[PDB]
């Protein structure tokens, strides 16, 4: 067994190491797109500032045409750092892991506070609130099921991609977590329904 354990520091060392590597990635890239962030308002707010005729050409300096183009990518920034002489830089890289760290906890409490309403949605509007989670589930059924078509679809014959590049040229969690509050709670609801026993 002593091997067994050994073998369990492997695992648990290589595999602790690999989220470190993720960990780390990720962590630089906090400080970096929050900056890049920082630096797409500037662009914005001096475009702002500046005369009418410049906005795009101010917006240039963020490469993007328009400040909704630039928001969509600001708001996926801030998605992914929210799905995310040195003591100057250290506490600089100290404000960055923390910045992060508000943005998640405010998530939770935002999960929270969508599952508080959730709670009380259930616990008077069950029928109407377990109906919602039916008909949810049916829809990410056929999107599932439209997905799996689709890789069906795709693949097909290698060439439709190269065909429809021409033109330019010239799921399952939330399956999953719908089964299981029905399962728990709406008793109409049974295993036999779920994709699981379905496979």
């Amino acid at each position: 067994e002593e091997e067994l354990a050994r073998i369990a520091e492997r695992k648990k060392e290589s595999g602790r190491r690999l989220q470190e590597q993720a960990a780390k990635m990720r962590l630089e890239r906090l400080m970096k797109k929050e900056q890049e962030l920082e630096y797409y308002k500037d662009i914005q707010r001096r475009m702002q500032g500046e005369s009418k005729k410049e906005i795009k050409r101010l917006l240039d300096e963020a490469e993007l045409k328009d400040e909704a183009a630039l928001e969509r990518v600001i708001r996926d920034l801030e998605r992914s750092i929210k799905r995310a002489r040195q003591q100057r830089l250290l506490k600089s890289n100290w404000e960055a892991r923390q910045r992060a760290k508000a943005e998640k906890e405010a998530e939770k409490a935002r999960l929270a506070e969508e599952a508080r309403l959730d709670e009380e949605r259930r616990k008077n509007d069950l029928e109407g609130w377990l109906e919602e989670k039916r008909q949810l589930r049916l829809a990410k059924l056929n999107q599932l099921k439209e997905r799996e078509r689709l890789k069906a679809d795709l693949g097909n014959r290698k060439s439709l991609a190269s065909q429809i590049r021409m033109k330019n040229i010239a799921l399952e969690a939330a399956i999953r977590s719908l089964e299981n509050d029905l399962l728990r709670y709406d008793k109409t609801f049974s295993y036999d329904m779920t994709l699981d026993a379905q496979r």
